[PDB]
Protein backbone atom coordinates (compact mmCIF):
# COMPACT_ATOMS: atom_id res chain seq x y z
CA UNK A 1 0.00 0.00 0.00
CA UNK A 2 1.53 3.27 -1.20
CA UNK A 3 0.47 6.66 0.13
CA UNK A 4 1.54 9.41 -2.27
CA UNK A 5 0.47 12.98 -3.02
CA UNK A 6 0.58 15.68 -5.69
CA UNK A 7 -0.06 19.42 -5.60
CA UNK A 8 -2.52 20.87 -8.10
CA UNK A 9 -3.67 24.41 -8.77
CA UNK A 10 -4.08 27.22 -8.43
CA UNK A 11 -7.01 27.80 -10.79
CA UNK A 12 -10.22 29.82 -11.07
CA UNK A 13 -13.83 28.65 -11.11
CA UNK A 14 -16.20 30.70 -13.26
CA UNK A 15 -19.83 31.05 -12.14
CA UNK A 16 -19.53 31.64 -9.40
CA UNK A 17 -16.15 33.39 -9.20
CA UNK A 18 -13.80 31.35 -7.01
CA UNK A 19 -10.04 31.26 -6.49
CA UNK A 20 -8.89 27.72 -5.75
CA UNK A 21 -5.41 27.74 -4.16
CA UNK A 22 -2.67 25.18 -4.70
CA UNK A 23 -3.71 22.21 -2.57
CA UNK A 24 -2.19 18.79 -1.91
CA UNK A 25 -4.13 15.78 -3.15
CA UNK A 26 -3.11 12.61 -1.35
CA UNK A 27 -4.00 9.22 -2.80
CA UNK A 28 -3.69 5.52 -2.03
CA UNK A 29 -2.19 3.28 -4.71
CA UNK A 30 -2.04 -0.49 -5.15
CA UNK A 31 -0.40 -2.71 -7.76
CA UNK A 32 2.08 -2.20 -10.59
CA UNK A 33 2.69 1.49 -11.45
CA UNK A 34 3.38 0.58 -15.09
CA UNK A 35 0.13 -1.35 -15.55
CA UNK A 36 -2.01 0.15 -18.32
CA UNK A 37 -5.11 -1.38 -16.75
CA UNK A 38 -6.20 1.18 -14.17
CA UNK A 39 -9.05 1.32 -11.68
CA UNK A 40 -9.71 4.67 -10.03
CA UNK A 41 -11.82 4.62 -6.89
CA UNK A 42 -13.72 7.66 -5.61
CA UNK A 43 -15.03 7.67 -2.04
CA UNK A 44 -18.31 8.94 -0.62
CA UNK A 45 -19.10 12.40 0.77
CA UNK A 46 -17.46 12.10 4.20
CA UNK A 47 -15.43 9.00 3.34
CA UNK A 48 -11.86 8.56 2.10
CA UNK A 49 -9.61 6.48 -0.16
CA UNK A 50 -9.03 3.73 2.41
CA UNK A 51 -12.63 2.59 1.93
CA UNK A 52 -11.34 0.76 -1.15
CA UNK A 53 -8.26 -0.80 0.44
CA UNK A 54 -9.61 -4.34 0.75
CA UNK A 55 -11.02 -4.58 -2.78
CA UNK A 56 -7.81 -3.00 -4.10
CA UNK A 57 -5.62 -5.58 -2.35
CA UNK A 58 -7.57 -8.27 -4.21
CA UNK A 59 -7.54 -6.53 -7.60
CA UNK A 60 -4.00 -5.11 -7.62
CA UNK A 61 -2.70 -8.32 -9.21
CA UNK A 62 -4.54 -7.54 -12.45
CA UNK A 63 -5.07 -3.79 -12.11
CA UNK A 64 -3.28 -0.65 -11.04
CA UNK A 65 -5.60 0.86 -8.44
CA UNK A 66 -5.53 4.53 -7.49
CA UNK A 67 -7.87 5.86 -4.82
CA UNK A 68 -8.04 9.65 -4.68
CA UNK A 69 -8.59 11.53 -1.43
CA UNK A 70 -10.63 14.56 -2.46
CA UNK A 71 -9.95 17.90 -0.67
CA UNK A 72 -10.86 17.94 3.02
CA UNK A 73 -10.73 14.15 3.35
CA UNK A 74 -8.08 12.05 5.11
CA UNK A 75 -4.54 13.15 4.21
CA UNK A 76 -5.72 15.63 1.59
CA UNK A 77 -5.32 19.32 2.41
CA UNK A 78 -8.39 21.28 3.51
CA UNK A 79 -9.91 24.05 1.42
CA UNK A 80 -9.91 27.38 3.25
CA UNK A 81 -13.38 28.37 2.05
CA UNK A 82 -16.21 25.83 2.53
CA UNK A 83 -17.85 26.93 -0.73
CA UNK A 84 -14.79 25.69 -2.62
CA UNK A 85 -16.03 22.20 -1.78
CA UNK A 86 -18.06 21.66 -4.94
CA UNK A 87 -18.32 19.47 -8.03
CA UNK A 88 -16.58 22.02 -10.25
CA UNK A 89 -13.49 21.84 -8.04
CA UNK A 90 -13.70 18.04 -7.86
CA UNK A 91 -14.03 17.63 -11.63
CA UNK A 92 -11.07 19.90 -12.38
CA UNK A 93 -9.01 18.24 -9.64
CA UNK A 94 -9.78 14.79 -11.07
CA UNK A 95 -8.87 15.80 -14.62
CA UNK A 96 -5.70 17.53 -13.40
CA UNK A 97 -4.92 14.37 -11.43
CA UNK A 98 -5.26 12.20 -14.55
CA UNK A 99 -2.78 14.19 -16.64
CA UNK A 100 -0.26 14.39 -13.79
CA UNK A 101 -0.14 10.63 -13.20
CA UNK A 102 -0.65 9.81 -16.89
CA UNK A 103 -3.98 8.04 -16.34
CA UNK A 104 -5.88 7.07 -19.50
CA UNK A 105 -9.09 5.08 -20.03
CA UNK A 106 -9.43 3.72 -16.50
CA UNK A 107 -12.32 1.92 -14.83
CA UNK A 108 -14.21 4.28 -12.54
CA UNK A 109 -15.51 2.98 -9.21
CA UNK A 110 -17.48 5.60 -7.30
CA UNK A 111 -19.48 5.53 -4.09
CA UNK A 112 -22.08 8.24 -3.40
CA UNK A 113 -20.41 11.56 -4.25
CA UNK A 114 -17.64 9.66 -6.03
CA UNK A 115 -20.21 7.97 -8.25
CA UNK A 116 -21.77 11.31 -9.13
CA UNK A 117 -18.35 12.70 -10.06
CA UNK A 118 -17.81 9.73 -12.36
CA UNK A 119 -21.28 10.14 -13.84
CA UNK A 120 -20.70 13.80 -14.70
CA UNK A 121 -17.22 13.12 -16.09
CA UNK A 122 -18.52 10.28 -18.26
CA UNK A 123 -21.47 12.39 -19.40
CA UNK A 124 -19.16 15.24 -20.39
CA UNK A 125 -16.47 13.16 -22.05
CA UNK A 126 -17.81 10.08 -23.82
CA UNK A 127 -14.73 7.84 -23.93
CA UNK A 128 -12.97 8.87 -20.71
CA UNK A 129 -13.78 5.61 -18.91
CA UNK A 130 -13.21 1.99 -19.87
CA UNK A 131 -16.09 1.15 -17.52
CA UNK A 132 -18.22 2.82 -14.84
CA UNK A 133 -19.27 1.26 -11.54
CA UNK A 134 -21.81 3.11 -9.40
CA UNK A 135 -22.02 2.04 -5.75
CA UNK A 136 -25.65 2.71 -4.76
CA UNK A 137 -26.01 5.98 -6.63
CA UNK A 138 -28.15 6.74 -9.67
CA UNK A 139 -29.82 9.33 -11.87
CA UNK A 140 -32.20 10.50 -9.14
CA UNK A 141 -32.23 11.03 -5.38
CA UNK A 142 -35.21 11.81 -3.16
CA UNK A 143 -34.64 14.84 -0.91
CA UNK A 144 -36.11 13.25 2.23
CA UNK A 145 -33.44 10.58 2.75
CA UNK A 146 -30.76 13.07 1.68
CA UNK A 147 -31.80 15.44 4.46
CA UNK A 148 -31.65 12.64 7.03
CA UNK A 149 -28.08 11.67 6.11
CA UNK A 150 -26.95 15.30 6.16
CA UNK A 151 -28.25 15.91 9.67
CA UNK A 152 -26.28 12.97 11.06
CA UNK A 153 -23.07 14.35 9.56
CA UNK A 154 -23.99 17.93 10.51
CA UNK A 155 -23.64 17.13 14.20
CA UNK A 156 -19.93 17.17 15.03
CA UNK A 157 -18.88 14.47 17.48
CA UNK A 158 -15.89 13.78 19.73
CA UNK A 159 -14.93 10.19 20.57
CA UNK A 160 -13.05 8.80 23.58
CA UNK A 161 -11.32 5.76 22.07
CA UNK A 162 -11.28 3.47 19.03
CA UNK A 163 -13.88 1.26 20.72
CA UNK A 164 -16.40 4.09 21.06
CA UNK A 165 -15.40 5.30 17.60
CA UNK A 166 -16.26 1.94 16.03
CA UNK A 167 -19.63 1.87 17.80
CA UNK A 168 -20.28 5.32 16.32
CA UNK A 169 -19.48 3.99 12.85
CA UNK A 170 -21.77 0.99 13.37
CA UNK A 171 -24.60 3.47 13.93
CA UNK A 172 -24.07 6.02 11.15
CA UNK A 173 -22.93 3.36 8.68
CA UNK A 174 -25.46 0.75 9.81
CA UNK A 175 -26.63 0.21 6.23
CA UNK A 176 -23.26 -0.60 4.65
CA UNK A 177 -23.61 -4.25 5.65
CA UNK A 178 -20.12 -5.18 6.83
CA UNK A 179 -20.18 -8.82 7.94
CA UNK A 180 -16.74 -9.17 9.56
CA UNK A 181 -15.53 -7.37 12.69
CA UNK A 182 -12.01 -7.28 11.25
CA UNK A 183 -13.37 -5.01 8.52
CA UNK A 184 -15.08 -2.76 11.07
CA UNK A 185 -11.71 -2.41 12.78
CA UNK A 186 -9.94 -1.59 9.51
CA UNK A 187 -12.62 0.94 8.58
CA UNK A 188 -12.42 2.64 11.98
CA UNK A 189 -8.62 2.82 11.77
CA UNK A 190 -8.76 5.06 8.70
CA UNK A 191 -12.06 6.82 9.43
CA UNK A 192 -11.06 8.61 12.63
CA UNK A 193 -7.92 10.37 13.85
CA UNK A 194 -6.58 11.35 17.27
CA UNK A 195 -6.61 15.02 18.28
CA UNK A 196 -4.89 17.02 21.02
CA UNK A 197 -6.74 16.14 24.23
CA UNK A 198 -7.33 12.43 23.64
CA UNK A 199 -10.52 12.47 21.64
CA UNK A 200 -11.15 11.10 18.17
CA UNK A 201 -12.85 12.91 15.34
CA UNK A 202 -13.87 11.84 11.85
CA UNK A 203 -10.89 12.23 9.53
CA UNK A 204 -12.45 14.87 7.27
CA UNK A 205 -12.99 18.63 7.19
CA UNK A 206 -16.39 19.34 8.82
CA UNK A 207 -16.70 22.33 6.47
CA UNK A 208 -17.68 19.83 3.78
CA UNK A 209 -21.16 19.66 5.32
CA UNK A 210 -21.46 23.38 4.56
CA UNK A 211 -32.93 20.68 0.32
CA UNK A 212 -34.63 19.93 -3.00
CA UNK A 213 -34.70 16.69 -4.99
CA UNK A 214 -31.63 15.73 -7.02
CA UNK A 215 -31.98 15.12 -10.76
CA UNK A 216 -29.09 13.73 -12.79
CA UNK A 217 -31.08 12.46 -15.77
CA UNK A 218 -29.41 14.75 -18.33
CA UNK A 219 -26.08 13.41 -17.07
CA UNK A 220 -27.14 9.76 -16.93
CA UNK A 221 -28.46 9.79 -20.50
CA UNK A 222 -25.16 11.01 -21.97
CA UNK A 223 -22.99 8.26 -20.45
CA UNK A 224 -21.70 6.05 -23.27
CA UNK A 225 -19.52 3.44 -21.57
CA UNK A 226 -19.97 0.10 -19.80
CA UNK A 227 -21.96 0.56 -16.59
CA UNK A 228 -22.37 -1.52 -13.45
CA UNK A 229 -24.91 -0.36 -10.88
CA UNK A 230 -24.53 -1.85 -7.41
CA UNK A 231 -27.76 -1.52 -5.44
CA UNK A 232 -28.41 -2.01 -1.74
CA UNK A 233 -31.95 -3.33 -1.44
CA UNK A 234 -32.80 -1.37 1.72
CA UNK A 235 -31.35 1.84 0.25
CA UNK A 236 -33.39 5.03 0.18
CA UNK A 237 -30.80 6.95 -1.85
CA UNK A 238 -31.15 4.57 -4.80
CA UNK A 239 -34.60 3.04 -5.29
CA UNK A 240 -36.10 0.39 -7.57
CA UNK A 241 -38.25 3.00 -9.32
CA UNK A 242 -35.20 5.13 -10.11
CA UNK A 243 -33.45 2.05 -11.48
CA UNK A 244 -36.45 1.13 -13.63
CA UNK A 245 -36.55 4.63 -15.10
CA UNK A 246 -32.78 4.56 -15.66
CA UNK A 247 -33.08 1.48 -17.87
CA UNK A 248 -35.39 3.35 -20.26
CA UNK A 249 -32.70 5.88 -21.16
CA UNK A 250 -29.50 3.84 -20.75
CA UNK A 251 -28.24 0.25 -20.50
CA UNK A 252 -26.40 -1.24 -17.52
CA UNK A 253 -25.81 -4.38 -15.48
CA UNK A 254 -27.37 -4.51 -12.01
CA UNK A 255 -25.77 -5.98 -8.89
CA UNK A 256 -28.35 -6.24 -6.11
CA UNK A 257 -27.28 -6.71 -2.49
CA UNK A 258 -30.03 -7.79 -0.09
CA UNK A 259 -28.32 -7.17 3.26
CA UNK A 260 -27.06 -3.65 2.55
CA UNK A 261 -28.49 -0.15 2.18
CA UNK A 262 -26.64 3.02 1.23
CA UNK A 263 -24.03 2.16 0.50
CA UNK A 264 -22.38 -1.29 0.24
CA UNK A 265 -18.97 -1.30 1.93
CA UNK A 266 -17.20 -3.31 -0.78
CA UNK A 267 -15.38 -4.99 2.11
CA UNK A 268 -17.27 -8.28 1.92
CA UNK A 269 -15.51 -10.91 -0.21
CA UNK A 270 -18.98 -11.63 -1.57
CA UNK A 271 -19.12 -8.13 -3.06
CA UNK A 272 -15.43 -7.98 -3.97
CA UNK A 273 -15.46 -11.24 -5.94
CA UNK A 274 -18.58 -10.30 -7.92
CA UNK A 275 -17.02 -7.02 -9.06
CA UNK A 276 -13.82 -8.85 -9.99
CA UNK A 277 -16.00 -11.27 -11.96
CA UNK A 278 -17.93 -8.51 -13.73
CA UNK A 279 -14.65 -6.88 -14.76
CA UNK A 280 -13.47 -10.16 -16.30
CA UNK A 281 -16.45 -10.40 -18.67
CA UNK A 282 -14.92 -7.73 -20.90
CA UNK A 283 -11.15 -7.30 -21.19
Amino acid sequence: MQINSIKIGPYINLLPLQYIPQHKISYVEFGDPKNKNIILCAHGLTRNAHDFDKIAKELCKNYRIISINYPGRSDSENLKKPYHYNYTTYIKDTLLFFKRLNIKNPIWLGTSMGGIIGMVLASKYKNIFKALILNDIGAFIDAAPLIKIGDYAKKTVLLDDLASAKEHLKLIYAQIGIKNEEDWDYLTKYSVISTFGGKYKMNYDPAITKQEDVKLWSVWNKIKCRILVIHGMKSQILTKSTIQKMKKTNTFDLYEIKYAGHAPSLMNDEEIYYIESWLKQKS
